[PDB]
């Protein structure tokens, strides 16, 4: 059944967060901001919303003016026909913080949002103070080397990477049924399932359960070829970079970031598989606070 | 019912085919047979049934006694807990044809059914007159080499190999919704969509639409590591082998069969992507008549 609105959710957090909207380049974005200090943009990924950062936002709000956004195609934000490449979505966020009167910001992103975080630093270095990448590197040529099958007992099948490439079938299969997808993902990541409760899962499922919302989600993934091409155009990132890697992705994240960025710092979230802000918020909040300063 | 019975479907075919059953080793298998002459076992794959051979069965029934089967886990056949490795499924079919009093049969299989067809020749050579593999080679180490992502225009996303590895999520997402799966597959293979009509698609969807049927289907794919292990133990087939390959699987199929078999013939289905019996039925019917003699 129904879940609380974004205003209800934002207000439920300590730190005085408010749910807001802003229109950038004709597209309306939802974000939740609060706290005081230098600006900190938080970007979530699939299939989640700004609410993915709930466990860390209050602590961060003590030091930063936190801006937690729904990406284009996500949650309360508009779901236009296109522009789901990370370069365009990063430009969205850039227009946003600039519209808010910020010349440069701290940026952290998770999952799809980490890609957007990287694209932001890549395309808008002057507006980028520091950037933190949570678990997920930007697409590059290595995306084409991902294997369909893992040998038994090794790693997790990244099935949704192939599946979300598809036209039509995803919304056809997943509409109304996104809670099952969320349950599968959490079942193959959380050390304790109670790390993300029923309500939290239902908030994501409700945001993604319509065919248009599923579809918008897939566009982030279908954009991968374009993202890969754009990535070839990026010079190395030279501002401070933070990579926070889960227990099984850490060394691959370190490799990619050290190759694509010149001032890289790494942190290992040893008790996490992927949903870092939810699996080890203590590590993410602490890492970001020490890193952004 | 939702669609015509297998009994109705069998009778609708010229050549006087009849739908039957038989129990082998506690597992009840459905098949449709007809015609006169030397026995010819026909094996379909995912997500199809014996009905996939409808366009060629009448032509073949004039020269061979055709036996078109639903595999274990498929269509009208039982769907037990296990035994979905291709070796076990081949033993099923061996027991079946021996129970019918045939010492040797010709064998042809497509898709998953082609793997079983190969396993049949491999494990029961004395019961194999000749064997034809339609498009799909038996699993080997190369399966761990399949790529999650294709460069644009470089081929189709083979997403279902990854997806069908999963526990629970496949039934949850696909039950009641297999028609959409079938449509996607046909949308990415048929040169003309009317090659497979609306009712035919619903016949397949109906066979697979319950959670148990989706699940049984995934077992064929989850057995892949075990199939790969079994393949390593096989000697070269020395009976006549025919490979019929689609325009894009041909050369891989030719490589594998020639390495695994000493008497190999190849045929190119130049206007087909994968569903050879439905896409180029005359080429298929014609090739089998020439090969089985
Ligand atoms: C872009 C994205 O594909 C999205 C997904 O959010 C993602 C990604 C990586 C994972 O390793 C990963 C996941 C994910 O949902 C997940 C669940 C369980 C285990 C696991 O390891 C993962 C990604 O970077
Ligand atoms: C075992 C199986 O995975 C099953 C599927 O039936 C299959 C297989 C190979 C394909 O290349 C292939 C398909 C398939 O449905 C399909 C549709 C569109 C393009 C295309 O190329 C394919 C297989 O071998
Ligand atoms: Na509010």
């Amino acid at each position: 059944g129904p879940v609380p609105s974004d205003r209800e959710l934002a207000r439920s957090l300590p730190g005085g967060f408010r749910s807001r909207h802003a229109r950038v380049g004709g597209v309306r974005l939802h974000y939740v901001s609060g706290g005081h200090g230098e600006p900190l943009l938080l970007v979530p990924g699939w299939p989640q919303t700004w609410w993915a950062y709930r466990k860390v936002m209050p602590q961060l709000a003590r030091r930063y003016h936190v801006i937690a956004v729904d990406l284009r195609g996500m949650g309360g934000s508009d779901k236009p026909a296109g522009g789901y490449d990370k370069k365009t979505m990063a430009a969205d966020l850039h227009a946003l913080v600039r519209g808010l009167g910020h010349r440069q910001v701290n940026v952290a992103g998770h999952d799809i949002g980490s890609m957007v975080a990287f694209a932001f630093a890549a395309n808008h270095p002057e507006a980028t103070r520091k950037v933190a990448l949570l678990d997920t590197p930007h697409p590059d040529q290595s995306e084409y080397e991902m294997r369909i099958l893992c040998r038994p007992g090794t790693g997790t099948t990244l099935w949704w990477f192939a599946f979300n490439q598809l036209q039509a079938l995803p919304e056809q299969l997943m509409h109304g049924r996104m809670r099952h997808v969320i349950d599968w993902l959490y079942a193959n990541s959380l050390a304790d399932q109670s790390l993300v409760g029923d309500l939290d899962r239902d908030i994501y499922a409700n945001a993604y359960n319509s065919p248009q919302a599923v579809r918008a989600g897939t566009r982030w993934f279908q954009a991968c070829h374009q993202d890969i091409t754009d990535q070839a155009g990026y010079g190395k990132l030279t501002m401070p970079v933070l990579g926070i890697g889960g227990n099984f992705t850490f060394e691959d994240l370190r490799n990619k970031l050290t190759a694509q960025a010149t001032d890289v710092h790494m942190v290992r979230a040893s008790k996490s598989v992927h949903y870092l802000p939810e699996e080890e918020p203590d590590v993410v909040a602490g890492a970001l606070l020490d890193f952004f300063g």
